[PDB]
């Protein structure tokens, strides 16, 4: 498949009941109608699914949150910026990981990603969560 390099921004070292919000653009060649996602992934864990997005009609968005996010976190995105974001509120010592923005092409529309039917991932950004 095409060359594609996905850029996290926004990592951090934070405390528990903080916020902080991520965000994610491509550097070169982008996406138009893809389903985007973020995962995170702790030292010798496995890479876990955190929230998805994908458009809808108009400026509208289509989401998907995993239980372990639900009510805390929200993803969003802007079209004309070539940005996704995902805004974490609530941070507990647990949210600890390096955040990666993923890609899957055969994908349709927001739902559960599987980390291993992603298609392209960025580099990943650091956050640290104190208790």
């Amino acid at each position: 498949m095409a060359e594609v390099q996905l850029v996290e921004s926004g990592g951090g070292l934070v405390q528990a009941g903080d916020s902080l919000r991520l965000s994610a653009t491509a550097s070169g060649r982008t996406f138009s109608r893809a389903v985007m996602g973020w995962f995170r992934q702790a030292p010798g864990k496995e890479r876990e699914f955190v929230a998805a997005i994908s458009a809808a009609p108009g400026t509208a968005y289509y989401a998907f949150y995993a239980d372990s996010v639900r009510g805390r976190f929200s993803i969003s995105a802007d079209s004309a910026k070539n940005t996704v974001y995902l805004q974490m509120n609530s941070l507990k010592p647990e949210d600890t990981a390096v955040y990666y923005v993923a890609a899957d092409l055969k994908m349709q529309v927001a739902a559960y990603m599987n980390q291993r039917s992603v298609d392209y991932w960025g580099q990943g950004t650091q956050v640290t969560v104190s208790s």
